[PDB]
């Protein structure tokens, strides 16, 4: 329908990003809990994001998978947008590694198996994420993770400039075909991640903005002792400073590291 | 200043694209001439590119290359966006090309050595042009090319992620070092142009939308026999299927077809 927000029952915060505000909520009628994602249109405006967020609503809105999470509909007054998610009752991956300090392997290779099946699903539809990191990684009622927070995300097929449908005659193939964008950017990603769940640190920490640049643009980053071979090899094949290097989804989901430890399929 | 519309004499039109309406236009303190490109806010909107319109200017504005149109400044009523252009006497590309049907191989290198050296100097500073046709090439007082209509071009160095500055630690060297985009695209469109410059239609030209997105997929181009052998050897080049076996701008400058045929440095 056209929600508004006296169609909810507001109740705690379940979180705060740079723009999001997000409370659970219930809906009144099906007494439904959800999310309630909240934005200040003044600050849209003042980032200079509000092109953003219409594309993380349209994007969002069509994906479907138990490891993405649903974005179900919009409303907005004078001072805010609400986006209606889908609520995740455990919380955020980056507040399980905050307690836990490390993840074993076989919780870690579950993680990337989740993650791993949600971005083929993305990737194989021309969604690119662009933004994945343990905040945005989000933890169902069974403890399975679901990828949110599609602010950056790209798909080219919906886009303004495809949706304007201009000439063809001057454009390479890759524009054409909706193939403008690298997916390979979200497997350095889960590369970071693997490695940040078992070591409870990211690979390329550094104390300031500049050195953490450094280590990233060399791809200097070394392995503790306790890692083992099979995840160094994960972890190493994912890290290539050249994107095109970096392996496909289906290689990390038969990853035999992944395969032996991962208790989901 | 605050330029405003009063500032300015009217006179004929000069262009029309799908969204800017450009007029010659005298500055009435100075009796200045240039070019005023007229936005309706509704169709921008409508379309969903305001975004776009605010990276043509502060792309195009800070450009400074002999070869690339300079945008001098904006200003808005309530229905329109004026932006301030250079004024380009002897009209487009494509104006030429309807009156002369085909150039010769002296016209068309001029015109592919103005368009490479433009681009190296965009391409060098991380600006990507993504929208390189003849009706956004114009022509100067003396007939040299000049590169306009900024409005699909990227500068991730200035974008609104990297001015957010979000932590690094998650993402690609490719992202965190503004080069995020494919440059490669804009070489293509230079093959295309090569081509429909010598023989007077675009090489993936055809009747449909559909037939003409297959012709670019496949990369299905013949050449007629007048076209020469060095030419073939350029554009042969240029149109490569997969982007990273295009060749460096380097090349073209220096490609002995050009340097054999070109009239300028
Ligand atoms: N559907 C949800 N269920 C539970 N907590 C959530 C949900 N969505 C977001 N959160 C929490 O709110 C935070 C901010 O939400 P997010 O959509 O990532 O906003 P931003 O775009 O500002 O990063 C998340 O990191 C998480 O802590
Ligand atoms: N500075 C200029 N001097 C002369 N003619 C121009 C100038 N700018 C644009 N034109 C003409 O107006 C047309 C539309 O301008 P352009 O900036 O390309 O608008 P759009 O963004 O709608 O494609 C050009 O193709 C050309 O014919
Ligand atoms: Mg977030
Ligand atoms: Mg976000
Ligand atoms: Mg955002
Ligand atoms: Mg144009
Ligand atoms: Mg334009
Ligand atoms: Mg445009």
């Amino acid at each position: 329908r056209q929600w508004a927000l006296e169609d909810f029952e507001i109740g705690r915060p379940l979180g705060k990003g740079k723009f999001g505000n997000v409370y659970l909520a219930r809906e009144k009628q099906s007494k439904f809990i959800l999310a309630l994602k909240v934005l200040f249109k003044a600050q849209l405006e003042k980032a200079g994001v509000e092109h953003q967020l219409r594309r993380e609503v349209e994007i969002q809105s069509h994906l479907r998978h138990p490891n993405i999470l649903r974005l179900y509909g919009y409303f907005h007054d004078a001072t805010r947008v609400y986006l209606i998610l889908e609520y995740a009752p455990l919380g955020t991956v980056y507040r399980e590694l905050q307690k836990l300090s490390k993840f074993d392997e076989q919780r870690t290779a579950t993680y990337i198996t989740e993650l791993a099946n949600a971005l083929s699903y993305c990737h194989s539809k021309r969604v690119i994420h662009r933004d994945i990191k343990p905040e945005n990684l989000l933890l169902g009622s069974a403890g399975e993770l679901k990828i949110a927070d599609f602010g950056w995300s790209v798909h080219a097929p919906s886009s303004r400039r495809t949706t304007l449908a201009g000439t063809l005659d001057y454009l390479p193939p890759e524009m054409i075909e909706g193939r403008m964008h690298d997916e390979k950017v979200d497997l350095w990603s889960l590369g970071v991640l693997c490695y940040e769940f078992l070591v409870g640190k990211p690979p390329f920490e550094a104390a300031t903005y500049a050195e953490t640049y450094k280590r990233i643009s060399r791809v200097e980053f070394t392995f503790p002792d306790f890692v083992t071979e099979g995840a160094r090899d994960l972890i190493s094949r994912l890290l290539k400073h050249n994107p095109s290097q970096r392996p496909m989804l289906r290689e990390v989901l038969e990853h035999p590291w992944i395969t032996a430890n991962s208790s989901k399929p």
